[PDB]
């Protein structure tokens, strides 16, 4: 239904939305056991500390459902030197539920932070996803994201490919 900043009461269940989605979305992309190992506590912890900092350039967002609950959540910040020099803003994350997915919600999460990066000065962000996400990927492409690299990261134990999809900021109405 609703998009807004997270607070951080949002944070346990902007951990769920993490861990849960992530668990669904990279069955047999990602190792089993790293899956296994992602903590709702951890994840949690992590976020907050962030959310502490006074200095922490992160803005987060979180979507809710009807109810009010939390099934959505997107995270958005300076590039974390993705080596692509115009670029410097990057969505660090964006997570819906699957059950509340392809409702709109993600686009709205997405639209929401570009505007505030866009509103703070960043001419330009980019997004890194897994090269075998294909959820991920279609929505980038199907927002206007235009493919700009790709990159080998290491998750678990498992050496993966990441691709990169750049977006402009400045101009363009979000
Ligand atoms: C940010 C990094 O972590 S990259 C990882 C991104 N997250 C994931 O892959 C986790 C699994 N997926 C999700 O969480 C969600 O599906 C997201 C975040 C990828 C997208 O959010 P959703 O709410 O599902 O998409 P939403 O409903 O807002 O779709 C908006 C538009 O994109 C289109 N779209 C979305 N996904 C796809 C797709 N995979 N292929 C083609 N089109 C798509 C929708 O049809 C819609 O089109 P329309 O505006 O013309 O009607």
């Amino acid at each position: 239904v609703r998009i807004r900043r997270a607070g951080l009461e949002d944070l346990p269940g902007v951990a769920r939305v993490l861990v849960d989605t992530w668990r669904a979305t990279y069955r047999g992309v990602v190792p089993e056991a790293f899956l296994e190992g992602l903590s709702y506590e951890g994840q949690a912890e992590r976020w907050a500390q962030r959310l502490k900092t006074p200095t922490w350039p992160g803005r987060l967002f979180v979507a809710e459902s009807e109810s009010g609950e939390v099934v959505g959540f997107a995270a958005f910040g300076p590039d974390r030197a993705s080596g692509f020099p115009g670029y410097t803003a990057e969505l660090w994350a964006i997570y819906v539920l699957p059950t509340w997915q392809r409702k709109g919600l993600g686009r709205a999460l997405f639209h929401e932070g570009a505007r505030l990066l866009q509103a703070e000065g960043y001419g330009r962000m980019l997004v890194w996803v897994l090269k075998e996400n294909p959820k991920g990927r279609g929505f980038y492409e199907h927002l206007g994201g235009v493919l700009l690299g790709e990159r080998e990261i290491e998750l678990g134990g498992a050496k993966l490919w990441e691709v990169a999809y750049g977006f402009d900021l400045g101009g363009h109405k979000w």
